[PDB]
């Protein structure tokens, strides 16, 4: 079964970083499509298509996704702006929410069962814009779509690794809820090995919900989150090539699931040959997480019809 | 406990290789981040967040020496890129002082570092390297390398693919430079190859030419980035392999016993001091004697002008 992910904004930091780390970590035989609408993405491919891995990689540019498109089975979208110094949420979303339309719409008509992981912010509203645009096409598959939260993952792993002296590389947090501020919900009380102070638990919440403002203000001038979210797209795409492969893998992402607490909600999902498998639970849950979970409800809503309303007016 | 530094880790290349470097160096080696660019910090905040048991810490500013204290191995990858139209030697003029004013620093900084020049043109920006060290009076022949691993990348890939060879385990030495005409393959010495008449020099040409090729196809975006953060991390994992005393081997540019060049790459072990042994070229057949007579005069004056820059 050969493996076709497309990368839909691989001219881009993020981009070309997650070009890169497919062409290197993906499974030998799999195929690697790059586009966006810049002129370097064919040479974007051409140099990854350098280093000595089994992955095929072309490259496309243009107004047009479509070639790039054809018989992929994962399309990451990285496209539009990312979270610079200066920059708030409406930002990304003045820019980016058009832009997800355009590459939504292609892949709809070119590609409609592939698995969709939506990179691009913000992921709370870009993946509404992305159902609705596929279902005005009649081809919504709620088993197909996800927003890549991985990213607050790879944090949260790094920061409990760091504070209560865990092995990094073998140190599994679950996040649930969205993709940014109050909606970012590490499930701390759910970490092997780690006994928490009462104190240590707001801090190291509100740390893992405020990390990008670590490396848009770092010292000098600060930028954006660029190569971590590369690696988080890359780990996401892994799982979801393994999955459709028949392998077994959960993931924390970002699903239409039953509705319960918002239309999408990121919790753990089994990943397998239709995209989600199962939706599992979110787990016990302390007294703070059960608030966090609860207080972060109205801004989670209000960021999936913003996305909503973007394209059913 | 290692410490590898990238000077030029805000471009391209750099931020590249500070991603690759984060996920390929052993557990507890430390990664230091330097570039004039104030976005340095930032860079190695963003990747210490991918969860490995490699440290990162960024600088910017005027002065690298903060980030290269305790480095065990120093990648430079800072300057200028190619524009379509030129060769590396082009960008000699603004490359030269950029290599110069970061190696004085190595000099006094570190000066028991194993240097891996990657700022093109690397012929020469090598022999820059020797000379600024010279006068601060450090020089040590088995600690400064000319990186020309993305030459063999290429040469594995193209090799792999024409050959149906497995394109992770086909070896292919590489020597001369790291330009256009001295890039010499061996293609001779690949095992499992029956190479036709024909075959030989297309290959040779786009393994040349390869630098050429992702320079036109990226239509005024650079040259490559990408695969030359992959080779200069692959360069940089066996430095350290070899600093920890495990036995390996790179085709890499360094100053031998001047035979061909003074500078000249070739198999070579690499050890506790850098350079264990520059290893012989081996047999070459009739095809790779005759591209090697052919590269010399123009290799010879690339490190001609390198010397000349510091000395005169
Ligand atoms: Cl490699
Ligand atoms: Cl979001
Ligand atoms: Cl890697
Ligand atoms: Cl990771």
């Amino acid at each position: 079964n050969a493996m076709k992910v497309a990368v839909l904004g691989a001219a881009g930091g993020i981009g070309q970083a997650l070009a890169l780390l497919l062409k290197l970590q993906l499974p030998a035989g799999t195929d690697l499509s790059l586009y966006d609408i810049a002129p370097v993405t064919p040479g974007v491919a051409v140099d990854v298509s350098h280093i000595p891995t089994a992955v095929n990689v072309k490259g496309f540019s243009g107004e047009d996704p479509t070639p790039a498109l054809e018989g992929a089975d994962v399309v990451l979208i990285s496209a539009g702006v990312a979270r610079k110094p200066g920059m708030d949420r409406s930002d990304l979303f003045n820019i980016n929410a058009g832009i997800v339309r355009g590459l939504i719409e292609k892949v709809a008509v070119t590609c409609p069962k592939a698995c969709v992981g939506i990179i691009t912010n913000p992921v709370n509203t870009t993946v509404a814009i992305a159902a609705e645009v596929l279902k005005k096409a009649g081809v919504y598959d709620k088993r197909k779509l996800f927003g890549v939260t991985t990213l607050d993952v790879l944090r949260s792993e790094t920061f409990v690794a760091e504070l209560k002296g865990l092995n990094v590389s073998r140190t599994s947090v679950p996040v649930i809820g969205g993709h940014s501020g109050v909606t970012i919900l590490p499930l701390l009380s759910q970490v092997q090995y780690a006994k928490w102070n009462e104190d240590e638990i707001e801090p190291l919440t509100k740390r893992i919900q405020n990390a990008g403002t670590e490396v848009l203000n770092a010292k000098a001038g600060g930028g954006s989150a660029t190569l971590s979210m590369a690696q988080a797209a890359a780990r996401f795409a892994r799982s979801l090539v393994k999955g459709l492969s028949g392998e077994t893998v959960v993931e924390c992402t970002y699903v239409e699931g039953d509705g319960k607490y918002a239309r999408f909600f990121s919790q753990p999902v089994r990943l397998g040959k239709e995209g989600v498998e199962e939706i599992l639970p979110i787990g016990p849950l302390s007294n703070f997480e059960q608030q966090a979970l609860e207080n972060m409800l109205p801004t989670l809503r209000a960021d999936i019809e913003l996305g909503e309303k973007f394209i059913n007016g």
